[PDB]
């Protein structure tokens, strides 16, 4: 073949793309981690996406999983495997020694298994395999010498034979060998390495690409999750500038409010409401949530602090009736500690939720709230995948955030997310006559023009109020004004 | 078969929470972790509950835990071992050595034991297996690849057998390797990690389930205790966000206040008393709980800065009386250092102590005095735990809070439990023309309106009283507020 | 037995609170720590209260040591060791190696001592055993496996003859695993690691239950100090909230001041002097201690940063004469340097010098210059314990802090001590026309009134003087005031 190196997709959300194509044919790949990163499942779903996909008839060798089970587990993301194996599309190679035998018997059956393993792609006349813990295979005695020239047998044949390989390893360390005998590395012609990083005691999955001999793909990490739907993995990265961008408008909630944005908001941005605890944010988010409902066109609303009644009870006082919202189904709410899913269950459940209510609109009520306890990155990584997905997606977006610190926050936002909005509205405490008064204003607007007045407003049983601005003040931003009382221009 | 795999239930408090279910059933479940980290416990908690709330008997393996004592212990948690096994519904398989040294009996070992097991298990109807210290048994002269074998020699006819099993290993590393050998985690089906990290000079019990094949289960590592009723999970990642949240409202037990605040604490929030250190608090808390007492409900008072004495003077001098309270039934003050324990057994000591006087009041004297000490990270956990469990009890909680800082605080909290609570109050010094002066100040209330006004606040003997606001001053929150007058 | 464990007091300071009652009866405890953490003289300490307590004899075999010598340490602690092996209440069991040479003579190893130890037991009806330095023994050619094996067997052997044991091992790592070889850990009954943390060019010891069998103890570890009393333990944790109240007052030694405060100090109260550098504070203090003899009571002051005469001095300059105090034994100055003395100590040092005096009121003169090269949570704790103390203990005790910074130190505390104590005291500077000019003023009392004014004091030749406010002045508090005309 005079021509580059041949990809084939396992069709494994995200894989493929970091992976610029996917597991090169006619080549093994060499998958590896700890004890749990999802390996034995990187495998079988490499195989069964191949079957229902392609009709590319697959070869599971075992070598410690029973047969049995490894099809009793794979029911678990709905993969009744038992079929395939009817079907002759996919052939359980069993070769777990059984409870009894003898020793000694070193390369003797790697000799042979060679043989049969041959046998199910000569027959099943298979194109895609994958040998789980090939290292139970070495775990009789062994040295590191001693299993290079076991493998290499293997992977050897297998190249001669065509097919395109995957193989299972465990390794002890997270960051360190890649392989117990950190021999296999360079018996492959690519290496994947499958990361279960705890931290914290938060634990984090990822998946990176180390090696593909004669070939581009994604260098470093990528965070993935193991479902009722296989491993997902989220190319954060990957993911191009490639955004929509219409000129259209939309209705904040506020009359008063979509004149102070030149019109409103655009069907493709990205709206951050900002201000110290307290300030408005819940409001407009609500208020930003029912002007969806009205026009009925249905959207979502994540709320991370508040709850499901006392998000009813806060909203209804303001005036607009939830209940209805969610019954004339064009407002369904999420709701859910972030403690309850790392970044990246969460990220997942946004897009899956999105998925089946098919939104026009999207409110996240706290950002910061989210931030909690996670790192500054793995925080940044996170708007990113949603205010990207958000946006290219015809998603309007209302991202809510608190400035941790009232009269004096000297910044909208704290994490750097400022830099990726296309609107920024911030509200904040105005001490007037010892009074703490409210005071919403368009800090920004990329596509429109908006006004570029502070105006402080009240809240009521009616719902926001945007009143006057401070026409007669200084310092206001601050928090703590003087007034001026100029005496004209004496007269 | 063509269903999904079906757990059994431990009943261990929340354990099956963070497994989805529990443990794989008819299937081999690992347990290791340093010495002292409780397994023996889980792994004997696991068969006695299940033969007392299931009924099914259960076949505890012991290799080093002589059954007297596996017995004589289990007395710490209130469990007669000695009765099930009176009746045939649990059996100490003893497999203990024998002073006797001996060579030879080393390959008897697996095939030979394993019989005697499953001859137990068949002698009793044994649903559960609890195989205890696995490990010890190889620990006569034995490689990584030899014990491999060895144990997928041990857990296959386990599995066989279709019974469930708990094989309980041990390490060193609290972090490092898994298990002794580096081989019962590729080895095994499910895999439960106890830690009992340092962190400091506390310890904190920790578990993990790493990984359960062919299901779901809590991924990350959870805070648990063991107290006389047996291990205690706290699951703080996986309590719902469904908290009952009506409209009521309960009297705040200071007149002025419940005014400035549309009238009263809603029955179902959570308050935040946060301040400079002298401003008030401890005083909102007191008058808190009077009220619980004057409309006859019951109330707590976790105090953390003070002796049930120290605090029923200060009352004394402020006008209630708390020495009644006591006797009244309407009233329990706890009282002790937060470094008496670390979180995870503190948001226990009040989990059970509000659940044996199913108080309608809870009030916590000093967030800060618990995060003392611990992580800012490690705090916020423990606010959410007590802050969602207060709520999902319809309990109004009042929680104190001292700003490391007195005036120009611009930072409600420099914690940040600010956005996790519904009320905040805010107490701070101002000085007006050479004096500290007191301000009381609503800062925001979900449900209803509120008072802006950041009032005048004086404390003396007749209580706390709310005079009127600092409505001609400009920076009154800078902590020295200029005088301005403007009258025509 | 139908019931729970069963312990035994050791008497040991403080560790039958750690342990919850003490260690379980007929069974044994493995006590490891690296060299020098103090096991030995944890296994002697128990045996020998054993004893002079319970009268309960005790055997302790010493495979290194020679027997004559543990007897000699022992005479560290004024422990005679020699008469109570006379008075057959403890038995040295020496299976210490002959300084000769020979390699065939233990070659019925275990079975053949465990003869012994289970003879002597009940030769002299001992109900305690301590084995010092198991580690040693099979120190010669073992892997994991063959300790676990030989162990278990005196272990049990031990169990069955009823006696409650002590084993020692060695360690080499500080947080590394817990024994030697990884096996003792297990099959122990109950664990107990001695540490020796050195932390910055500073050793501090600390003791921690790792387990004991069907029972609770305190988890964590607690610091300790051997002292000629041998193992002392303090669980500042294991402390209670439970310290006895009062309305009483007593006075501050500046009448004025009292006044400021609604007429004097609680008794059963802890008072916080801070404020810059050069306002005083030691002025206060001084003032404080002595006001104590003038009524007639024993007061305690513990110096830090300033030495005996020159605390002597100043104190004459500013009239009041310490010299009296001393002589009428109504007073009694310490001074030392922080740095001659980890904190642990010092706390203990309070502890009993203030069981020697028994004091009415103390003076921690400057908290924060204890502080210094310690953490802020080693330091935190250091409080709880004084603060903690002298209230269980009825004591009047005025603390002194530094704020590090002059004029608008916009806290009252770095460390938080605040929250601990009861009444805040605040002196700190202002800038008025050139002039440095002194303020001081009550910032809490948690029991009172107390005035909630800004004082300027002078200080002069005859002591404080509290003097009025600034009324037309604004940011007084930020050092730089604003006559505002
Ligand atoms: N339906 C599911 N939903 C969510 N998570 C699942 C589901 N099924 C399995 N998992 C998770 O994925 C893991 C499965 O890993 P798997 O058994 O496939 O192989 P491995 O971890 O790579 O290697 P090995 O388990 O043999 O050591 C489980 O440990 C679990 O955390
Ligand atoms: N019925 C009402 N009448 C008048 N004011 C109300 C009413 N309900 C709520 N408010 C006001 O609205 C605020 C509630 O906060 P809000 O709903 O704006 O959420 P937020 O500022 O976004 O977030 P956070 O929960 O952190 O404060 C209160 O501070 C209060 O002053
Ligand atoms: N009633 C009780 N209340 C509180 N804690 C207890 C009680 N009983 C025992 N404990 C604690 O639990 C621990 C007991 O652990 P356990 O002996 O059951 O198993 P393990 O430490 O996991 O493994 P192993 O002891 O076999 O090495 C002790 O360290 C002790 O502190
Ligand atoms: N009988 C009383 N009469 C007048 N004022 C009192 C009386 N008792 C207490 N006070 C005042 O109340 C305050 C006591 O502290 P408080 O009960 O308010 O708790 P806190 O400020 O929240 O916390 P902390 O006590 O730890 O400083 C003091 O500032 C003091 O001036
Ligand atoms: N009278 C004493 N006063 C203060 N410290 C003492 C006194 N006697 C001994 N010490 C200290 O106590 C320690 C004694 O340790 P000990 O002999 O008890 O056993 P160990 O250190 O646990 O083990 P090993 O000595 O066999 O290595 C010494 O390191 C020393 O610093
Ligand atoms: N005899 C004196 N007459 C007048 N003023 C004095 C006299 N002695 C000291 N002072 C004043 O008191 C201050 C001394 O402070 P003092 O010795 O009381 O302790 P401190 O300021 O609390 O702590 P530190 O000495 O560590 O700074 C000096 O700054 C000085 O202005
Ligand atoms: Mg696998
Ligand atoms: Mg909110
Ligand atoms: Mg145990
Ligand atoms: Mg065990
Ligand atoms: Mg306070
Ligand atoms: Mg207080
Ligand atoms: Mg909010
Ligand atoms: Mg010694
Ligand atoms: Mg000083
Ligand atoms: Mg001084």
């Amino acid at each position: 073949e005079h021509q580059a190196i041949a990809k084939m997709r396992t069709m494994i959300e995200g894989f493929d793309d970091i992976s610029h194509g996917g597991l090169p044919i006619g080549r093994s790949t060499l998958v590896s981690g700890t004890s749990g990163t999802g390996k034995t499942l990187f495998s079988i779903q490499f195989l069964y996406n191949g079957i229902i996909e392609f009709d590319e008839p697959g070869v599971f060798v075992t070598f410690e999983e029973t047969p049995q089970d490894i099809i009793k587990n794979a029911r678990s993301f709905g993969w009744d495997l038992a079929k395939l194996v009817d079907e002759g599309k996919l052939f359980i190679l069993d070769a777990s020694p059984d409870p009894e035998g003898q020793e000694v018997v070193g390369g003797f059956d790697l000799s042979a298994l060679i043989e049969r393993i041959n046998y199910a792609i000569q027959k099943y006349r298979a194109r895609r395999v994958s040998i789980d813990s090939v290292t139970s295979v070495f775990q009789q005695y062994d040295a590191s010498s001693v299993v290079r020239r076991e493998l290499f047998r293997l992977v050897a044949r297998l190249k001669q034979i065509g097919a395109t390989t995957v193989m299972t390893t465990e390794r002890i360390e997270e960051y360190g060998p890649i392989a117990r005998y950190g021999v296999e590395e360079f018996v492959s012609d690519n290496v994947v390495i499958l990361r279960n990083v705890l931290e914290g005691e938060r634990r984090r999955r990822t998946l990176e690409i180390l090696k593909l001999r004669g070939t581009s793909h994604m260098k470093g990490e990528y965070p993935f999750t193991i479902t009722d739907h296989g491993i997902n993995i989220f190319p954060l990265g990957a993911m191009r500038l490639t955004q929509r961008s219409s000129n259209v408008r939309v209705s904040s909630g506020v009359v008063r409010l979509d004149e102070m944005c030149g019109g409103g908001f655009f069907k493709d941005s990205i709206i951050l409401a900002t201000g110290a605890t307290g300030t408005g944010k819940t409001l407009l988010v609500s208020r930003f949530v029912e002007n969806a409902c009205a026009n009925k066109e249905r959207a979502i609303l994540f709320a991370y602090e508040e709850s499901r009644a006392q998000l009813l009870r806060n909203a209804y006082s303001w005036g607009m009736d939830f209940e209805e919202m969610e019954r004339q189904n064009l407002l369904k709410i999420v709701c859910a500690y972030p403690e309850s899913a790392g970044l990246e269950d969460h990220l997942q459940i946004i897009k899956s939720e999105i998925n089946d209510f098919k939104p026009a609109r999207i409110a996240i009520d706290s950002l910061s709230a989210l931030a909690r306890g996670v790192s500054n990155n793995a925080f940044r990584q996170f708007v990113i995948g949603v205010t990207g997905y958000a946006k290219q997606e015809e998603i309007t977006g209302l991202f809510t955030n608190t400035s941790d610190q009232f009269m004096g926050a000297h910044s909208i936002n704290d994490s750097h997310i400022s830099t990726i909005t296309d609107t920024i509205i911030l509200l904040q405490y105005v001490e007037i006559r010892g009074e703490m008064s409210r005071a919403i204003n368009v800090f920004k607007m990329r596509g429109s023009w908006h006004d570029k007045a502070i105006r402080e407003f009240m809240i009521s049983d009616k719902g926001p109020d945007i009143k006057d601005s401070f026409r007669n003040f200084e310092r206001i931003i601050s928090g703590s004004p003087t007034r001026i009382t100029v005496d004209e221009k004496s007269e």
